[PDB]
C-alpha cells in the first residue's frame, strides 16, 4: 500500500477531489496546506520536505530552480498534458524554460476584497472601488479602519502592488525604490491595518470582522459565498483595480527527493483530466491552467470577470520577477519594517 504526500495552498482544492483520487486509484493521500511562499521556499532550501507534491507560485519556482530542489517532468508520463492552456504555459515558461518541472495548476490576481455594505456605509456611494486608492490612500484607509483593515503577509506581492501604485516599475531594481518612496507610503498605511494575514482573512471577510483587505482573488470570493451560504447578510465582493494588479500561477512541482513519485504522477493525471479540474475551480472559485476544462466550469465562476479576466483587463496584469540579493535584502529589510512598527 504506497501513499502520496501533497503540500497545496489552503483553500486550494474541492472537499472530494482527494478523496475520490483515493477511491479509484487505491492510493493513500496525505494532504497538508500552507498559506505563504516563504514557507514552502524556506522548506525547499533547508532540506527534505517529505512532500511528492508542492505547489509554489512560479516565480518562486524560477529561484527554487536555482537550487536543483525539483525533479524534471517526465512528459510522457503525462499524456494529456495538451490539455493546459498553451498561454498560460507560455507565461510560466518565463520562469521554467521550456516548461520542465512545473505544471499550472490556477491562476489569479493580488486585489482588494471588501464588504460591500461597510464601504458604501464608510466611503460612500461613490467610493473608489475599481482603483487601489482605496485602500492606499492613508486618507481613505483611515476610515475604513473603523471595520477593519488586512494586508496580505505576502511581502513580494505587497511591494510590487505599491510599487506599481506610485508609476514605479513593480519589479523595480532600484533599492531606494523600496527604502524611500515603497516603505514611506506603507508606514504612512502602516497605523490603519488591523494585521498581515494571508488566510484569516478570507472568514474574517465572510464573518464581517473585516470590511477591506489585500487579497488574493478566489480566496475573496470563497469569503463571498460563504457569507451567502450563512444567510448572514455579507455582501462581499473582490475587485481587480484599474491601476493593474499583479498575476500569480501556481504550479504543481515534483520534489528532486519525493518517495512516491510514480504515485505523484498519477495524481497530476488526474488533475489534467477537465472535469477534475473544473470541479475544483466550481468550489474555491479559481480559474483553472487547463484550456479544455473551462466548458466545465460553472458558469457562476467562469463568467466572473474577477477570476476570468477579460482581455483589457488582463492587458492590465504584471508578474513578479526574481530579484538579485541586493535587492532581495533590502526588499524583506524594508517588509520587517513595515511590518513591526
Ligand atoms: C486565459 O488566457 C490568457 C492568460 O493570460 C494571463 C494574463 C495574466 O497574462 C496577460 C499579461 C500578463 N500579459
Amino acid at each position: 500500500q504506497k501513499t502520496l504526500h501533497i503540500y497545496n495552498w489552503s483553500d486550494y482544492i474541492a472537499p472530494d477531489t482527494v478523496a475520490n483520487f483515493e477511491k479509484e486509484t487505491g492510493i493513500k493521500v496525505v494532504y497538508d496546506v500552507f498559506d505563504s511562499n516563504e514557507v514552502l521556499e524556506g522548506k525547499l532550501m533547508a532540506g527534505s520536505t517529505g512532500f511528492d507534491l508542492v505547489v509554489p507560485s512560479a516565480s518562486f519556482l524560477e529561484r527554487q530552480l536555482t537550487a536543483g530542489v525539483f525533479q524534471p517532468l517526465d512528459k510522457s508520463k503525462l499524456p494529456e498534458w495538451k490539455n493546459l492552456d498553451p498561454e498560460l504555459l507560455k507565461l510560466v515558461a518565463k520562469h521554467d524554460p521550456d516548461n520542465k518541472f512545473a505544471m499550472p495548476y490556477m491562476w489569479a490576481t493580488t486585489g482588494i476584497g471588501y464588504n460591500v455594505d461597510k464601504v458604501k456605509a464608510v466611503l460612500g456611494e461613490n467610493a473608489p472601488v475599481d482603483s487601489w486608492d482605496l485602500i492606499l490612500k492613508p486618507e481613505n484607509l483611515e476610515k475604513l479602519k473603523s471595520c477593519g483593515v488586512s494586508f496580505l503577509d505576502a511581502p513580494e506581492e505587497v511591494f510590487a502592488t505599491v510599487l506599481n501604485y506610485l508609476g514605479k516599475d513593480p519589479n523595480s531594481t532600484k533599492a531606494d525604490d523600496y527604502t524611500g518612496p515603497a516603505t514611506d507610503l506603507l508606514l504612512k498605511l502602516r497605523p490603519n491595518i488591523r494585521y498581515f494575514h494571508s488566510s484569516q482573512y478570507i472568514n474574517d471577510l465572510a464573518n464581517g470582522d473585516i470590511c477591506v483587505a489585500i487579497g488574493w482573488a478566489g480566496d475573496v470570493w470563497q469569503a463571498s459565498n460563504r457569507a451567502k451560504e450563512a444567510k448572514n447578510g455579507v455582501n462581499v465582493s473582490f475587485s481587480i483595480p484599474k491601476e493593474g494588479a499583479m498575476a500569480f500561477f501556481d504550479v504543481f512541482a515534483m520534489p528532486a527527493d519525493a518517495k512516491n513519485k510514480d504515485e505523484a504522477y498519477q495524481f497530476l493525471n488526474y488533475l489534467l483530466r477537465p472535469d477534475v479540474v473544473a470541479h475544483i475551480s466550481d468550489h474555491v472559485f479559481y480559474a483553472n491552467a487547463n484550456k479544455a476544462a473551462t466548458p466545465l466550469v460553472s458558469a457562476e465562476v467562469r463568467e466572473n470577470p474577477g477570476i476570468y479576466p477579460p482581455a483589457d483587463v488582463r492587458a492590465k496584469l504584471f508578474t513578479l520577477k526574481v530579484q538579485d540579493p541586493k535587492i532581495d535584502r533590502v526588499r524583506t529589510r524594508a517588509w520587517t519594517k513595515v511590518k513591526s512598527g
